[PDB]
């Protein structure tokens, strides 16, 4: 496998398909996308409780097992517990529920989506007369402590994070009596947004960065700036697409994977799917990778703007 | 594929074996050894004219390729051209000889061995009354146009340098009418000899650096310092192996490999060939790569003192 080891000796796809889908787009797709993604070689897959797409993507995986397409020992699939259930005494009731939709014994790896805890409850975003999300303070060492728990019960084999600043790492890192690192540290990561300095941190505590928002994110409305710049429209890449006979999607991809990062992507396209997995295929210039260092402008297109104000909100620049 | 992309777009196994033998054993012996390797997983193959065992070695991948366990495709083999071989007008002839030997159309890879040329002839290592070496002065930039057209022949799909210094490659690097660039500079690598200088360098320029030495070296008689201290014997790679469940050769096998270099590989026992095999089973922490980083003492195995007085011995620079 186009494998990379984590911290804990189990084996991650460089390479994975994210299940979250655009609002407009109805939850059963994501069962369909799932298979030609199997079909094109898949094998690493993202989801989360929030995404509401877990049942389906569940069925296709098992349907792929079913009949002798892959196995489930050949499947890395991730989940993630969502702010509602961070309190410690939520969390593995969090991870049950999702194993109970997706028929599955356990998961591949399960992580915090964000380390911001919200008021318990079925609603993923309650909010106020202000319409304002409904904040809950949570120890989030405690929280860890729970996923290290889950870790043990076998109800998953590797225990992340996700949406982290590298402050918000070290405190879990210097955690007395830590029994699991985190494995990974999931961010958006992109040319206009390389984060670097993340990397770099994740790399010297033996954390794999699994970035998201490679091709400019599906802009999700409510979530992302409409009126942001569009990656893959961006200049300097097209031009490398043509100077590499390639596209400029292939591009965003590989420029992440020569930097040790583990890449997801999303398509609604047949053919974008088949496409993505060309990027095995080329490598980019050492001088050409930095071309692509250059277009570097701390555009974040998931800000997580709803969760402003609240004390943990992670993404506050740098000095 | 556990391979890395060279320059020209080719792909090399990131682990290959080494068919250089110590003069105490019968150049035979190699093919027996070929075919252990190819058995245990082996793909990518180094071998030299100055060897003396390439009509071994083919003889073994060609038997091992008609029953069936492997096909050309799926290896990768790799000849030099030696030092009484280096004025342009005899460097194909060189590869031809070493096709006929091997029965191969082709060779995956074709390198310079040494930036050092040797009177031409039969022998190998003319030499005076005094028993010294009978040098020669070659334009290597024609060298390396002869190099090109070998290429453009297709009697070799890459070409390479061995035992260059950042001065030589430059040379060949801001060469007029350069064509290709090489694609990998195979020297000495290993925790006495870490090479980080010249490593960065190559990597700044799309050169593989390929290591050999990367266990100590077979400590030739004649060519190594029966004296010098024996790499495997290091205690800190002793500890490592105890930590990590596994042996002083593949924690130096490992450490080269996660810094971006291609490693070689020989041993003289079946067990240890098919032990270097799990290099590709564990991850060495990054901690624990900066603890083998602080080996480094300068200590070259294979200093080619039989050359020092030659104009462009390599190891004179400080990279
Ligand atoms: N942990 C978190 O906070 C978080 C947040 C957001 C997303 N994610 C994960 O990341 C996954 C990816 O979602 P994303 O929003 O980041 O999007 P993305 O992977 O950056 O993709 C952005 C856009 O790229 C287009 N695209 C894909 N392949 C293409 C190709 N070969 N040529 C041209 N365009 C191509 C897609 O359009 P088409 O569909 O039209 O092809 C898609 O809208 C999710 O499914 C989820 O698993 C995680
Ligand atoms: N281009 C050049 O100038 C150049 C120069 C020298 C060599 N090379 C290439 O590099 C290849 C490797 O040769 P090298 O001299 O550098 O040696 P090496 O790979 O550094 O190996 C050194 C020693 O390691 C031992 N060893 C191997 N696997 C082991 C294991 N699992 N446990 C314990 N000991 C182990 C071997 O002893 P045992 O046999 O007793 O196991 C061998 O004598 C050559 O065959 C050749 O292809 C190139
Ligand atoms: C933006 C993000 C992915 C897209 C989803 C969002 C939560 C609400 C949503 C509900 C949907 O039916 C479609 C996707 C999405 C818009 C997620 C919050 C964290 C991140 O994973
Ligand atoms: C040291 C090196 C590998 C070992 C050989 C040496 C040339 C003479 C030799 C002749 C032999 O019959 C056995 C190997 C070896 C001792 C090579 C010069 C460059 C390097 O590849």
């Amino acid at each position: 496998c186009h494998c990379v080891i984590l911290n804990d000796g189990n084996f991650i796809p460089v390479l994975g398909f994210g299940t979250a889908l655009p609002l407009e787009c109805p939850a059963s797709k994501a069962k369909e996308l799932t298979k030609i993604a199997i079909d094109a070689g898949f094998h690493h897959f993202d989801s989360a409780s929030v995404y509401n797409t877990e049942d389906h993507v569940g069925e296709a995986i098992r349907s792929k097992i079913a009949d002798g397409t892959v196995r489930r020992e050949d499947i890395f699939y991730t989940s993630k517990v969502w702010c509602t259930s961070l309190h410690p005494e939520l969390v593995r009731a969090s991870l049950e529920r999702s194993l109970q939709k997706l028929q599955f014994d356990y998961v591949d790896l399960y992580l915090i989506h964000y380390p911001m805890a919200l008021k318990p409850g079925e609603e993923n975003f309650p909010v106020d007369e202000h319409g304002k999300l409904i904040f809950d303070r949570v120890d989030l060492c405690a929280t860890w402590e729970a996923m290290e728990k889950c870790k043990d019960a076998g109800l998953t084999k590797s225990i992340g994070v996700s949406n982290f600043n590298y402050r918000q790492l070290e405190m879990i890192l210097n955690k007395p009596g830590l029994k699991y690192k985190p494995v990974c540290n999931q961010v958006e990561c992109h040319p206009y947004l390389n984060q670097m300095k993340l990397l770099d941190f994740c790399k010297s505590k033996d954390i794999v960065l699994v970035a998201y928002g490679v091709l400019g994110t599906q802009r999700y409305g409510g979530w992302v700036d409409q009126n942001s710049p569009v990656l893959l429209d961006e200049p300097v890449l097209g031009s490398m697409a043509k100077k590499y006979n390639r596209t400029p999607a292939l591009i965003a991809l590989r420029y992440q994977l020569q930097r040790g990062i583990v890449v997801l992507n999303t398509s609604l396209k047949e053919e974008r799917i088949k496409e993505n997995m060309q990027v095995f295929e080329f490598q980019l210039s050492s001088e050409d990778m930095k071309v692509l260092d250059g277009l570097n402008r701390n555009m974040r297109y998931i800000p997580a703007a709803i969760f402003k104000g609240h004390p943990n909100w992670p993404f506050l620049d740098e000095y």
